[PDB]
């Protein structure tokens, strides 16, 4: 195969994003635990995309500030990527990037800060950081979970990439682990795929899996969180780990993440190509920004509503697995919800259609 790339507008096109909407009146908050973002690269990208640059603002949490390392191959990548994909698709909204110490408490304080932020009042929050759910301090996970719940009951969407290491989520204990915050049931977990689409159609789209060296979408069965009531007709399989057990399946939806069909971005002055699920939360954060707009109200927590929406609102991914550890093929995709791509990739238009009164 040959590695390609899209700009953020092309992929939106692919997924039939509702046109004529930009996020105006809306405000997206993006969580960042390191690195920074340089204004030269941003303006260059927003012009290069023939889009009017959206307002970007930094918010210091527990000390942390906007601290770019100049290395396009380091944190900055993640910080600029998030703002570039998000800002290019919903240029109308207002970006509010929140930086915090990379600690269990900085991550938490950052979320609660944005979530209840009275000055920027974001309606959506995008997270592209995380970690095995079984590696976080239990008190941490419960704290954050509630932070999300508090978020829901506040009319605020919370999206988060599902990882970049497949079903094993980068752990060699020989078991399967899913990623947090993605496992939190109050989070719309974003998985990743390898999309092959053009202005008028998605030629193909499979689970994103480039082996051990290339990365693969995180996904599977939570071992911490029970099976949501709204996810009970999704046929989440039980864990593949010996002992089995029900669990909140991951992810909820998926979007392009395969670097080999990555995003074309501008990091620290360098024009390169980034991938991974980190691109998907902001990808869909912009989606929700336009939908909130047309509606004139925050769709807040979308998970319950999504799981019972009809088939034509989602493209179903059926080929592929996100197992980069063995030949067992766990987890494997198939018709309808699966532990690789969840409900599949959304079709914005049909999704806004589905949500209006
Ligand atoms: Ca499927």
């Amino acid at each position: 195969a040959a590695p390609t790339a899209y700009t953020p507008l092309d992929v939106a096109q692919a997924y039939q994003f509702p046109e004529g909407l930009d996020g105006q009146g809306q405000c997206i908050a993006i969580i960042e635990l390191g690195g920074g973002y340089d204004e030269t690269s941003l303006a260059q990208y927003f012009a290069s995309l023939g889009v009017s640059a959206p307002q970007v603002v930094s918010v210091s949490v527990d000390g942390a500030t906007n601290q770019p390392t100049g290395d396009p191959n380091g944190p900055d990548g993640e910080v600029e990527l998030d703002i570039e994909v998000a800002g290019a698709l919903a240029p109308g909204a207002k970006i509010a990037v929140y930086f915090a110490p990379n600690t269990d408490a900085g991550f938490l304080n950052a979320i609660t800060t944005a979530v209840h932020d009275p000055t920027h009042k974001p309606s959506i929050v995008s997270i592209s950081w995380g970690g095995p759910e079984d590696s976080w301090a239990p008190a941490s996970i419960a704290a954050m979970n509630r932070a999300f719940l508090d978020a829901a009951a506040l009319g605020v969407t919370v999206l988060a990439a599902a990882g970049d290491s497949g079903s094993t989520d980068g752990e060699q204990d020989g078991l399967y682990h899913v990623d947090f915050p993605a496992a939190s049931p109050y989070v719309l977990a974003c998985g990743g795929t390898r999309l092959v689409a053009s202005a008028g159609r998605i030629e193909r789209e499979t689970v994103w899996n480039d082996g051990p060296d290339g990365g693969s979408t995180g996904g599977g069965v939570s071992r911490i969180f029970p099976l949501p009531s709204w996810q009970e007709r999704a046929n989440v399989p039980p864990s593949a780990n010996p002992g089995a057990g029900s669990g909140r399946g991951v992810p909820d939806v998926a979007g392009n993440a395969d670097p080999a069909t990555g995003y074309e971005v501008v990091i620290d002055g360098e024009t390169t190509v980034i991938g991974g699920t980190s691109a998907v939360a902001p990808l869909f954060a912009a989606l929700v920004a336009r939908i909130n707009q047309k509606l004139g109200k925050p769709v807040g927590y979308l998970n319950p509503t999504l799981y019972q929406l009809p088939p034509e609102v989602f493209h179903d991914i059926t080929e592929g697995n996100n197992d980069i550890a063995n030949r067992a093929r766990i987890y494997q995709a198939g018709p309808g919800w699966d532990p690789c791509t969840g409900l599949g990739s959304p079709i914005g238009i049909r999704l806004l259609q589905a949500l209006l009164p």
